[PDB]
């Protein structure tokens, strides 16, 4: 008895998302409620930026709206894979926006289900290297050969 009906795979600006978005109405459907909806984005955009991120409201009749990417694609989730955390008091000696091989293999693979890639090395290209266009980067994924 509950089956999503609308998956708003729509767009939205962070820090610039306001009672006013390129959907209001088009979105105004769950229950119709708008800083509900901006205040979750704006709260998240502003609790860290300003940026553009692929809304994908995933909707039920029963009237529900379940979704949260952050970041533009990849950054969606790639951004928690990445290293947002700041932290407080460490020893020091770390960095931000860090994936691992497997990590974007499975942000990956999920991504490829049966569109049109096929090895892993592709989609995972994309992830992984997606991050590296984010100037993110893997941690791991090792290669050798002299044992």
């Amino acid at each position: 008895m509950k089956k999503v009906v609308a998956v708003v795979k729509l767009q939205l600006p962070a820090g610039k998302a306001t009672p006013a978005p390129p959907v209001g109405p088009a979105l105004g459907q769950h229950g119709a409620n708008i800083m509900e909806f901006v205040k979750a984005f704006n709260a998240a955009t502003a609790n860290m930026g300003d940026a553009i991120v692929p809304v994908e409201i995933t909707i039920y009749a029963d009237r529900s709206f379940t979704f949260v990417t952050k970041t533009p694609p990849a950054s969606y989730l790639i951004r928690k894979a990445a290293g947002l955390e700041k932290g407080a008091h460490k020893p020091g000696r770390e960095k931000v926006g860090r994936i691992t091989w497997e990590q974007v293999l499975e942000i990956a693979k999920q991504k490829m289900p049966d569109l049109n890639t096929t090895d892993l090395e592709a989609a995972a290209r994309m992830i992984a290297g997606s991050a590296r266009s984010m100037g993110v980067e893997v941690v791991g994924a090792p290669e050798v050969k002299d044992a």
